[PDB]
């Protein structure tokens, strides 16, 4: 039974995380470090909106800055190097009502798959 742990402050299940692969040790990346990650993101169609690995490339991002949705943000920082997570995602964490078009529609729910590949401070 996987059921999906709330990670959201306000705990409005609007960030919901599963662990499909269990990472090494129990350190966690902390806000501003470099986090290096691949993933796929799904609509609710089951169709991919977005994947690193389309592109064949790691993603890079400094870690609590803004630079990804809030729900990665909050996900990424609880999860180990090389765990695979899913994490879904209510726009309110996401795009909202902006959306980012055309591939991601306004007021959509993400559901993604997390690989956290490895971090570093900054």
């Amino acid at each position: 039974m996987e059921q999906g742990e709330d990670i959201t402050s306000k705990k409005d299940r609007g960030v919901l995380k599963i662990v499909k692969r269990v990472g090494n040790g129990e350190e966690t990346p902390m806000i501003g470090d470099k986090v290096y990650v691949h993933y796929k993101g799904k609509l609710s169609n089951g169709k991919k909106f977005d994947s690193s690995h389309d592109r064949n490339e790691p993603f890079v991002f400094s870690l609590g800055k803004g630079q990804v949705i809030k729900a990665w943000d909050i996900g990424v920082a609880t999860m180990k190097k090389g765990e695979i997570c899913h994490l879904l995602c209510k726009p309110e964490y996401a795009y909202g009502s902006a959306g980012s078009l055309p591939g991601i529609p306004s007021n959509a729910t993400l559901f993604f798959e997390i690989e956290l590949l490895d971090f570093k401070g900054e």
